[PDB]
């Protein structure tokens, strides 16, 4: 078996502890994971740590923690079929049985299972609850998808039943996204050869493609949450520990909403102090590296280039982790019952951050250096550089997809009987703990790419298709070999990226035809001079152009709305056919004017009396 | 009881057909009834008519078909809460009861009742199935709420229990509409007193109140459908005679949904059509208007200036009978299953009319004759009217509400033992056919004069202050007195209206910013010439209002989504609560490193043999 059913590794850490404590801890340790039922080994995990392996102690036992588990899904609306009872409650899958079990380890001692939230208040010891992966079924699924163009669906089924829905759902977004990508892929090296750069006709396919592979996704998820029944799923999800409740009524721990409106009204001073902090760093480190490159005619020119490109990886990476403290202080001033809840939260503080970060240099060239840089450099102490903005485009969707590919996988890859079993269980304790908000964050940061800047060289969408293809296989090596396994954590949809892909979709009608226009001379556009540019004329084509888009985007979301995908058909259906067993089973004077004609043939005749009469 | 238990008059009609053909569909038309469970009594309708009247024959049928309608609705899911039985099913309301039967009589044969279809196949004779007034509800409830500035909860519950949902939503609508207006009002008064026109700060709190109330209804009609037991209801809606299937597989016959987004693609050259037609009449009976007024010196000025108004109150109606002949043939040519997708369909073609006629005479005078007509009176054959702009927007806010509540409520209004009651059939029967649609469009295009032109004259909100308290009254005492009672339809939104509301908010704080900006030196603005109208500076207030707008209604609309109303939180605990209750009457080698430690004790005391000799 070489996993030797093992379910999930519990460390459990004593270097911060003396043993009196640290033993009062490991006995409740293995007399909670005892009581709700699971079997439990102790080995020797580090020089400081002594992990605990975890199983589930009878098929009894599991059986019925995974009809509890189904049961809770289909009374909270999830499942929407009858579960089928605990007596062949068998799992679907290596994802469902791991799942019952992280929910026994973690979920509170009044909702069913052990409390053991790791590191958070009695715990803090606990470091680490994970799975062990599966390598020969990761193995064999990374060569057998490295000869092929596309991923079946059952291939993504596959990822699912292994790492979840959640897993899944990023695999299954960064699938359909490769597939789209094939048509302005092909169409931008039409235009890019035929056309140039700055084509009106290229930026309407691509603002109108935008709109449908959102539209596309939107209803692409839907389809595919009633398929791996996760629909519904934020009605089920897991507490967090360290929510403080106000109230408490049953019992339930209340808290409310709008006094946390209140705290989320902070988020408006942190998105400015953001873009405050970084905006600032961002354009001076700009204004230098003009200065330096085109204004600056002296010796040293050779060796004083690099100290701006060197001064904002120094700089944006510090003032991020800056921020990244800050966000996380303001979420968890906010209380936020729910761990997706808090997860959602922090990735959209952190969305201000990484549009800022990610493309804030482009828009300082386009759209301050090539109208303005004639009036600036007087007082920077012209003749523009008419290459630099298509130059930094280039930089930004080809050479950073490909040393990004070198930071993100390589760089961490290369940085008796059960003896050698457990030498790999200390190896797999030692890799990265995985997180697909990571991975969903760049491939929507390289959608905004595409979306805001295609026009300038529209050989960008071959860049991100060639690139999201190794992507996916890249990506899928990342988690099963440079991570440890996530636990199967579901999920409905990508979650918060789905509004950013529209917003950076929105924002990009504005941009692309503020584009086209002060660049409908050339590449070299206004020469520095903003006199050429007739700023009312630059205004009406943003405001029929962004208007244009969400007129489109209205019609193609409204048409979508109409096609019922097949596997959301099917879960209406079978709401109403759940109910239709329910209700099989279970369920089972003036008196005068209406004694004149009984039957109806006497009222029949008295028509008959009248009809004639009439005529 | 003044009623004598009538359900439903028929109305028959046989002035067009020949006596064997009259009788053999009356013959059809009783022994349907019958068959369904109904009781009828005949008696004389007109010269040429002969009515039918109605009743359940019995209180087992009339429980039963009850009882039959709950459970249709508890297994499409509008209803959430398991159908009490049929032992013990008396109808909820005289509205149930009305609706209950009025299904039996036109819902096709193979669904359960009698298919009388009134005019369209085979009862084309058939011309009216209307209930009978409760005159003396009528009565109660209009005096009583005549001295009244708020219409309670139970009051609102009245008109659902006589008149049914999709009447009671208008009139929540309106009540809530009514409520909101006195914020608006009272601000109104206050700028109008204080500052004058065109006032900023009138302007920004104007646009902010209609983003907060169309969320605030938004979130109401939700908690109000799920109060009423309507919120799924277009799952159980009544399908149209009128259709017609391509295949049929089970039987459904089904029209696929693709075939009709391609014939729903000509509403794009209909909208273009409609604003041709009617944009050409009002921009050139605009233009005679402006030269015989201001430009034509000459005699007979006296009696020529009634000729536009004169020739636009005659050429409008007459090309919006055109149109909506157009639309209506156009939405025929679509195919539209159910009866309220029809009428949804054909609302939305004609608020393209409602938009222009209403709408278009304001948006040339404000920008079409104030910036130009210094340039177009020389082409026409300056000093332009300064008040022109003003008097025309009390013109639409004050004399069009005092002058439409005549046409609406006055002028239709001032134009042995079973004889008395039967003299009141006879002329209820004469009364006309009720239509909610057309109420709601009077309140909706009156919201967007108050969304588009307020700053103009801000005394707009108290003209319709007053004239809303009065709708109420006025317009319960149309369906009173002026109109045949309704049958109880059902609905769980004021339906297409709520998107159009949301559409002139958008529109309005594009032009309410360019008014603010373009007469921002007085009421005269630029008195004729565009000249000191600075395009660019025009153009950079409508951007930065259009998008504060949009920035605005995302956070009032994500603040509200956190605030569950009440009734809606009490239809999700009760779908759980049902599903509790069906769960509980129905449902009810490597092995040797696990026989290592073999309860929890031992794994405790291998953990103490460790932690101690780690330290
Ligand atoms: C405007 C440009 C639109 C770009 C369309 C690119 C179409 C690329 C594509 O293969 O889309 C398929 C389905 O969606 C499409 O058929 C096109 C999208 C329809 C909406 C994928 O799904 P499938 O079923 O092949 O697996
Ligand atoms: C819009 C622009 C944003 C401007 C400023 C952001 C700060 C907004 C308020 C941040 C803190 C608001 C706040 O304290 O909320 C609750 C108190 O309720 C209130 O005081 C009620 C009034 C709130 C104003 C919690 O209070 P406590 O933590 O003490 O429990
Ligand atoms: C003009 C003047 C400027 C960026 C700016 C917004 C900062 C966002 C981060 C907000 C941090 C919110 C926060 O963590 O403070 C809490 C208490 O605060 C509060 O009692 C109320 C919030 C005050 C801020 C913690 O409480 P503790 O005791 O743990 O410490
Ligand atoms: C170029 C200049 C201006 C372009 C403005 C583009 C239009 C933006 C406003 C449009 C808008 O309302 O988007 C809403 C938010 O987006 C969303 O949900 C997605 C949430 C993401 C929004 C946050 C992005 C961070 C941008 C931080 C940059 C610096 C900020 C400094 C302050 C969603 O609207 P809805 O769905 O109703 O349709
Ligand atoms: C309607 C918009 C038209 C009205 C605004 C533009 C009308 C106009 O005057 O355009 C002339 C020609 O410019 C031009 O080719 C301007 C080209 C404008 C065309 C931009 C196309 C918009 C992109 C579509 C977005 C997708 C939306 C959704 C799609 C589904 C002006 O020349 P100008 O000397 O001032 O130029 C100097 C400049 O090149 C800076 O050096
Ligand atoms: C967004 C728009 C920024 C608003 C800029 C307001 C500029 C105010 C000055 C102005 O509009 O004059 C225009 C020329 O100026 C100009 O070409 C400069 C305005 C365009 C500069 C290009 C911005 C990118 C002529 O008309
Ligand atoms: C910005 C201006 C906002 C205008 C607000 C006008 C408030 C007028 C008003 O009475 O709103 C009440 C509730 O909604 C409000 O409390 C204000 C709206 C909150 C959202 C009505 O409902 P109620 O419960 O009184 O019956
Ligand atoms: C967007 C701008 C709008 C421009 C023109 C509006 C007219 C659009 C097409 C109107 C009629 C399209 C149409 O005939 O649809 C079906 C045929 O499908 C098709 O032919 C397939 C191709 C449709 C193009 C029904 O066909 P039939 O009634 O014969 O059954
Ligand atoms: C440039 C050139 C211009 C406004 C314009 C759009 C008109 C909207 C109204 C469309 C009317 C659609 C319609 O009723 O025609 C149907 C058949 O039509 C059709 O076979 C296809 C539609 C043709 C239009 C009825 O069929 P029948 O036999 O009953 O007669
Ligand atoms: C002043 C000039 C231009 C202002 C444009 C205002 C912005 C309009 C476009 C904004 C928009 O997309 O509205 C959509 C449609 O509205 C709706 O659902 C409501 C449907 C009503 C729309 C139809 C109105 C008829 C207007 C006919 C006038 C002549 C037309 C001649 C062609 C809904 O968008 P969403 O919900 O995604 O947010
Ligand atoms: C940011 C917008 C500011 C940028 C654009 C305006 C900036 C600007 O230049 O304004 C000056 C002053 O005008 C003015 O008072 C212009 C006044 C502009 C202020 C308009 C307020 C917008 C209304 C809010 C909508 C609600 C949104 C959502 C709210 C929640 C120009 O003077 P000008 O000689 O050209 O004037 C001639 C004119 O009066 C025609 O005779
Ligand atoms: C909507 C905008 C309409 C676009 C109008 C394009 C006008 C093109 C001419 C232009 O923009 O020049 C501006 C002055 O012209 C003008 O005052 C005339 C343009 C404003 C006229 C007022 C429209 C209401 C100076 O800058
Ligand atoms: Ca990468
Ligand atoms: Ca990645
Ligand atoms: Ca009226
Ligand atoms: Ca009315």
């Amino acid at each position: 078996q070489e996993n030797h059913h093992v379910d999930y590794v519990i460390r459990f850490n004593y270097g911060d502890i003396d043993t009196p404590e640290a033993i009062k801890k490991f006995e409740v340790l293995l007399l909670e994971l005892s009581e709700v039922g699971l079997q439990t080994e102790v080995r020797q995990g580090d020089e400081n740590s002594l992990f605990v392996f975890v199983r589930a102690a009878s098929k009894k036992k599991l059986k019925r923690a995974v009809y509890q588990s189904r049961v809770r899904d289909w009374l909270y609306g999830v499942r929407n079929t009858e579960p089928e009872p605990a007596s062949s409650a068998k799992p679907q899958s290596e994802a469902e049985r791991l799942l019952v079990i992280y929910h026994l380890i973690t979920v509170p001692k009044a909702e069913g299972g052990a409390g053991i939230t790791p590191r958070h208040g009695e715990w803090k010891n606990v470091d680490a609850i994970f799975p062990l992966h599966d390598e020969e079924t990761n193995r064999q699924c990374m060569r057998e998808w490295s000869k092929k163009t596309f991923l079946s669906t059952e291939d993504l089924d596959r990822i699912r039943n292994t790492f979840g829905e959640h897993v899944g759902f990023y695999f299954a977004f960064l699938q359909s996204y490769f597939r789209f990508l094939m048509f302005p892929a092909a169409f931008g090296f039409s235009c890019w050869l035929l056309l140039g750069s700055f084509s009106i006709i290229y930026t309407v396919v691509n603002c109108l493609w935008c709109i449908v592979f959102i539209e596309y996704w939107k209803r692409q998820e839907e389809d595919l949450s009633c398929r791996w029944q996760t629909k519904g799923v934020s009605a089920v999800h897991e507490k967090r520990a360290e929510f403080k409740p106000e109230k408490e009524i049953r019992v339930r721990g209340v808290f409310p909403a709008t006094k946390r409106m209140y705290r989320q009204l902070l988020q408006v001073p942190f998105a400015l102090l953001a873009a405050v902090a970084l905006g600032a760093i961002i354009a001076t480190c700009f204004a230098i590296e003009i200065f330096i490159s085109e204004v600056y005619n002296g010796p040293l020119k050779g060796y004083l280039v690099f100290i701006p490109t060197i001064l904002v990886s120094a700089l944006i990476p510090t003032m991020s982790a800056v921020l990244l403290t800050v966000a996380t202080k303001l979420n968890d001033y906010e209380n936020y019952e729910t761990q997706d809840a808090y997860k959602v939260a922090l990735t959209q503080k952190i969305f201000v951050v990484n549009f800022i970060t990610s493309y804030l240099p482009i828009i300082l060239t386009a759209f301050v250096y090539v109208p303005f840089a004639s009036r600036i450099v007087p007082y920077l102490d012209f003749s523009i550089n008419p290459d630099r903005l298509r130059k930094q485009v280039i930089y930004f969707t080809v050479t950073a997809q490909i040393v990004g590919f070198a930071l993100e996988t390589i760089v961490p890859f290369v940085k008796e009987d059960e003896a050698r079993f457990l030498t790999r269980v200390r190896n797999e304790a030692e890799l990265e703990d995985y997180d697909v908000t990571d991975d969903l964050r760049e491939m929507c940061i390289q959608f905004g790419y595409l979306a805001l800047f295609s026009p300038v060289w529209p050989l960008v969408p071959v860049s991100f298709l060639i690139n999201n293809w190794v992507e996916l296989r890249s990506d899928f090596f990342k988690i099963c070999v440079e991570c440890k396994r996530p636990w199967p954590q579901r999920a409905d949809t990508i979650g918060p990226w789905l509004d950013s892909l529209g917003f950076l979709s929105w924002v990009g009608s504005i941009t692309s035809s503020a584009l086209v226009y002060m660049f409908s001379n050339g590449h070299e556009g206004p020469n520095g001079e903003p006199t050429t540019i007739r700023c009312w004329a630059l205004l009406l084509t943003i405001f029929f152009s962004e208007h244009l888009y969400l007129i489109v985007r209205y019609a193609v979301r409204s048409a979508l709305a109409k096609l019922e995908p097949p596997n959301t058909r099917r879960e209406r259906i079978e709401r109403f056919m759940m109910r239709k067993r329910y209700l099989d089973t279970v369920l089972s004077p003036t008196e005068r004017f209406w004694m004149r004609q009984r039957g109806w043939k006497e009222s029949a005749e008295v028509g008959l009396s009248l009809i004639t009469k009439a005529k």
